[PDB]
DNA sequence: TTAATAACCCGGTTATTTT
DNA sequence: AAAATAACCGGGTTATTAA
DNA sequence: TTAATAACCCGGTTATTTT
DNA sequence: AAAATAACCGGGTTATTAA
């Protein structure tokens, strides 16, 4: 059967926390001692060798206050029929069943007064509800719930796996095996997985997906992950361990945002930003995961311009038309853009940039929508944005008349030429522009 | 109230043992793994910081088989009606009590099933007799034998104290200080002491002993003392020699560690008393159930205001300690010759034959544990060594250079003698008390 | 001034190493004990908290024998008249320092005798040459090596850091921190870095290379790096594998990881370039000194101005990174027909008709590391599992499906396939780049 | 060969301290810090295990000031002739001996520069005097002090040893067996024994005694001990750790001031007094051996009358030559005391008292001479003063009219009649009166 | 009846006869 | 010269005689 | 001389003919 | 219905032609 929910009330971290729960669940976030003492909750519940010493003084909410310790595990127990797991539990609980036809099940953990004679006093109940609980029986050291459930910790019968941090000393190519063992394997049914590392999360399946914020209310969001599905997760995989994800289409705009991001502050890793290449501007392949994910998307695009195939002398939008798709609207009509055949060379795309102005200013009631949701949009390119903010510093570095020039020809050579020679009181204009919310809105300040 | 018995079974020395205990217990012994393993047996009793991991392997007899672990402890509350433990006993046992008529109750230990899962398992039972036990009521990690007890472990409700090796690290003045703090507070009521040395026994009173054994068997004796600082180190060993003087212990230290050094570690003890006295101490040593060996020497003694008429000391002495009635007096007219040298030597020659025509009455003596000369210690050394005397003394009668000044003299014996001599001392029948100190 | 040489002779790994040095030098490969016994040679010599010490048994070569120990640190400090630490070094040897036109400097560490007093022993001695080698004096515990040099040793005057494996307990976006900051700073000048990790080497400039082997021998290769996210790991590897595609390492993921999935360990890795150009990453790793195999197909442009003219973009490929001179162009004249499917399948014969008489100069193609195809990687996979291409599409020709889709069809190969199928994929000629990847 | 001297500077306890030490050196005392401390400063003179650590902060004299550090052992070298460790020594220092005809041998150590570069830097020297001292040449990791000493430390080539604690988990027996192994047999030569245990004390000649006093200024008794012999040691082996000692006769007198002394303060025994019982009035045999060691003796006496055995009618004083014997003084004239024949029994003796009583009054300057020294002479006897103090509370326990008689037909067995009951208010008017001034005396308080 | 020395045992001394 | 012999001291134990 | 697309290679999408 | 075919996007490499 499947874990359905954890109901963990007055541990060291929490005050009232309904994790939903599923086999095979992975656990990250940024704190570490919250994803340690919600292993320990499962070993004080499930585990004999933390049960028996009882509870401190320390593991009482801060330290004090509400002196009742509750954590129930539901794991339903409705299914019958065929699996030898539900008639190996249904077997031995049989003086606490109320009927054989409830659909939940309830093991739950009380603990009283650890201000008498500075013991927790862990006391063990079964039951179908909340009412009507009775205690498991157990003759001397060892209760009835221990004959049942084994649990196996990992830090360098039904069985439950629980791994804290297993990517120190291990290398990073047997993280993938790991992978491989974790999930694609039918040894492992039952764990819960603690890890940093994105190469532990490259095949995946029916997996709910815990996080723990880095706030002290430790609140946590439990999503299932169901599914190229290897290049789609492995892209993504040092993406989830984020909240904030900018997606960006190419790696020159890579190089000029980890500089600028460099050059504000260090601790936008820390806080939880990342820049994801897309490689192209295919962006609804990623939104539809994480839509389910719930991971905060930010998307930056650039509108273009394109000939229609059985039509001729009409032009098709790309970008605006590929913004449309995400938000699932209707698509809008075609635009008659006329080229005469006598002009070409740079004058056919210097007539076609302002083109992508008279396209854009009609339409600016559709960008209304658009910069309100999660999508923006330039007017041409990056290029020309970065042009119109830091331009008159951009002279004195090619020592070309115009640098746009210089730059559209060759793409990512020439942005390295602009990593070189900076300072750090320069790109702080470009920084509180309102062309680059973008990388506002990742750093959350 | 007061602690009867204790029925350790299958524990990890013992088979069967039937340990009869009290207030205060005293623990002492040649191996320091049976005082530990029983100070064990009672925190796998009464502790839940050593019940709470359960028998491992080891902790079973051997290292398999037997398998079925058994620690009863026999508490014998009768009705005392006064004292607030027995009434508090008996009033959060409820259930499990049978009936006010009755005076014996049980803690019973169990342990099964240590080949399936690699756990021990203690089941805890009670009942009023070993029939119709039932088990202890707790409801989640608590007992409600934890509710009554207290046990304090000292290694350097109602309260147990365990107790071992208290004088490492200690200074001896604090050894007479917790011998008298542990025998007179009102604190300390429960204890099962382990020690090793005799400043801790020197105030002791309404006190079970167990001296535990240096064999495997590891049986022990039980003996309830009831009521002089030489006889503390006395009760470490089962089998001490009774000796009279400071200079004879001088010969007896030389010739035992020129043979055997280990003799103190074996169990063997040498005792100066001071004085030809044995009734104070075999009174006190037959409680301790001590064997002793007793050397003494009869001597003799004038009547007052009779010449001539004399009477024995030294026989009637070794009778004072059977019951049996005195002798008659024995009558002989002394020549006047020298005083200081042939008057004694007269007496010598006498006490010879009064030896010789009392020998079955010594047959008796020495038939048990009680030793006896027939003039002194000095001719019946002068018997045995007499040829090695006189090629370090250079006088023609040592006996007579050594009567008159004792201790001075036998000092002259003991800085120079050879390993290979007083191999005698040991062959001799005469001699008996320092090979049966040995035991061979 | 900067480092230039070290000879470490009879140490506890090597046997006569003579290793190239430089500043900021990096140790690399795929023992943990030849990189840790590295560090702790510097450490003999050059740190007081090691030297103090002595040398064990199991500092020596082997268990026993070879027993003179020698680590000799070469400095070639010239003469650079402007830096500080070069006047620091010469003020204070003083005496030792020959005359002033010499360049070469040396600090010679001796031992001998381990078999007698159970000491290593270490003798210091400094010099300008191997001949005449003075000793360095020192009044107490302190050499006058000790006054010149520092040592800090990262695990979690002149200063030489040595710092093994910083990334265990270090966050992904630390590494990249600390990449930059091992090579920006002027702190950081003298350091000798050992790290399993690919992010520490991302800004990498001036930068000596230690490759130590799996070999019991320890022989390493000394390489200046003088100046890519997937080019740091391939820094690890011996032999890598030059790959157009991504959808390519997606059929090599499932051939190598049925087979052989311990090929990571071995020392392969499999870099994807995204494109047809090769002399951007041969360039690099020929100063690299690691081992490039490459596999590429050829294709064909046609001309611009002319109708019918081609040339071959995938044989001048070939030819530019050997630097030998261009082919001529070819003339083809190709009907209209199907212009999707049957347009590509004459083009094909005349690839092949290329391909047939052109072969002598693929006989030094392959005779080198670069691998050439026929037309297309789909195409001569078809001629080693075409018999089960037809299970798994159930279409009558396979690589028509499979050119129009060449990623998204290549999962339902890779998702169905049993370990049985592609085995004989090792044994074609035409997919033997695969296995100069293990080096079988 | 023979030690003679060591010069400890501004190590950790001591200032300046010249202590005279031979073979065989027994270190005693209240403080366990200083003999310590002692044993470390011969292991940072000549052991190499604790010379290559070098001195830290805290090994200076408070923690810092007086910055220089030095050790001087003088061994001086002149025995010539027969031994073969005197030829080692002159044969390894054949550079730094200036000639062979004086008579003196230094091996020196200093250090400096504690605030500078956080190291002690130990330098040894090798010197015939103070003036010309010579550094030692050793070539790496090794000087040539380290060839010739070896060094032992114990704690549960010239071979000296260094023993701390070791009765410490051995057996009473093994201790004597541990004294045989240290003092008769001849393995030992040089060995610096550290211990608290009497036992260890019991088979001892040709000694020097290092007494370590409790007091901060560590200043040290250096006695040496020279000598039947085994029963002396074994009354004198709990009295050598006691600088003050009581001398009394007998153990009523013993178990009469235990319970007097017990009843006042427990500090007594560690403060280190100590009531050494003789078993009769011989004296003599006692101070002879208190006063080669120096320990201040404290003599309880009584008088007593004896027949002459060749004149009759005189009677010759015991108790008062006995006192005068101690001294070496002239020995008193015989006074004649006269006992008419019809009077016999305890009557005798009540003229008796009072002919002792007349002999006090008129020899009261001798008595004054005895108690300005250290001997302190009673009245009479101990139960006449007893009862001049205490007796008024004396007869409700006995319940008899003349407590002295009561006392004196049974002189032990009623006096534990005193021990099982008295309160804590009595014996405090006693304890400050005159004629009990050696247990006000044994304390000094 | 009830204490007070003759005698004995484990040790120690000190000045007076004694051969 | 040097080797006893009484008379005490620090502890116990009878037992006859004085009281 | 000197840039500007015609082709080629590693990936992706979305409306428009086409049989 | 479902199977190509242009035309762009994210990166590189020549090479003929307009300029
Ligand atoms: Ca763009
Ligand atoms: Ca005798
Ligand atoms: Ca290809
Ligand atoms: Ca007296």
């Amino acid at each position: 059967m499947k874990f359905s929910n954890i109901t963990i009330k007055n541990f060291r971290n929490f005050e009232k926390v309904n994790i939903n729960l599923d086999n095979k669940n992975v656990i990250f976030g940024m704190n570490d001692i919250g994803k340690t003492n919600f292993l320990y909750a499962l070993r004080f519940l499930l585990d004999k060798e933390i049960r028996k010493f009882g509870f401190n003084k320390s593991d009482y909410h801060k330290h004090d206050t509400s002196k009742k310790i509750e954590i129930i595990l539901t794991l339903d127990l409705s299914n019958y029929e065929k699996d030898e797991d539900t008639k190996k539990l249904i077997s031995v609980v049989k003086g606490a069943r109320t009927s054989a036809n409830a659909d939940v099940f309830y093991i739950a953990l009380e603990s009283k007064y650890d201000d008498k004679e500075l013991y927790g006093n862990i006391i063990l109940k079964w039951g179908s509800e909340l009412d009507n609980l009775i205690d498991i029986p157990g003759r001397g050291n060892i209760n009835a719930l221990d004959n049942v459930f084994k649990v196996i910790y990992i830090n360098p019968k039904i069985v439950i796996y629980l791994i804290e941090e297993p990517e120190i000393s291990l290398h990073r190519s047997m993280q993938i095996a790991l992978s491989k063992q974790l999930f694609e394997q039918s040894t492992y049914k039952y764990f819960f997985l603690s890890t940093h590392s994105p190469e532990l999360l490259y095949e995946m399946d029916n997996t709910r997906l815990i996080r723990v914020h880095s706030t002290e209310k430790v609140v946590c969001s439990s999503h299932m992950y169901n599914v190229v599905k290897k290049k789609l997760n492995k892209a993504l995989s040092s993406a989830l361990f984020a909240e904030r994800v900018l997606l960006i289409e190419g790696p020159s705009e890579k190089i000029l945002f980890e500089k600028v991001l460099d050059e504000v502050e260090p601790e936008y890793e820390l806080n939880g930003g990342f820049l994801l290449e897309v490689g192209g501007t295919y962006f609804n392949h990623y939104v539809c995961t994480l839509n389910d994910l719930g991971i905060t998307h930010i998307i930056k695009t650039d509108n273009d311009l394109k000939s229609k195939k059985g039509k001729k002398g009409v032009y098709e939008l790309l970008g605006l038309n590929r913004c449309l798709n995400l938000l699932g609207r209707e698509n809008l009509d075609e635009i008659t853009i006329d080229i005469p055949e006598d002009i070409k060379g740079k004058k056919k795309k210097e007539r076609l940039n302002e083109r992508k102005k008279e396209i854009f200013k009609q339409y600016k009631n559709e960008v209304g929508e658009f910069l309100g949701e999660r999508i923006y949009l330039s007017e041409i390119d990056l290029e020309n944005d970065l042009y119109s903010a830091i331009g008159e510093s951009m002279k004195r570095i090619f020592e070309n008349e115009d640098p746009v020039h210089y730059l559209q020809k060759s793409k990512l050579f020439n942005m390295v030429e602009l990593v070189n020679n900076l300072s750090t009181k320069d790109c702080f204009d470009v920084f509180e522009h309102e062309k680059f919310a973008c990388l506002k809105e990742l750093v959350g300040s």
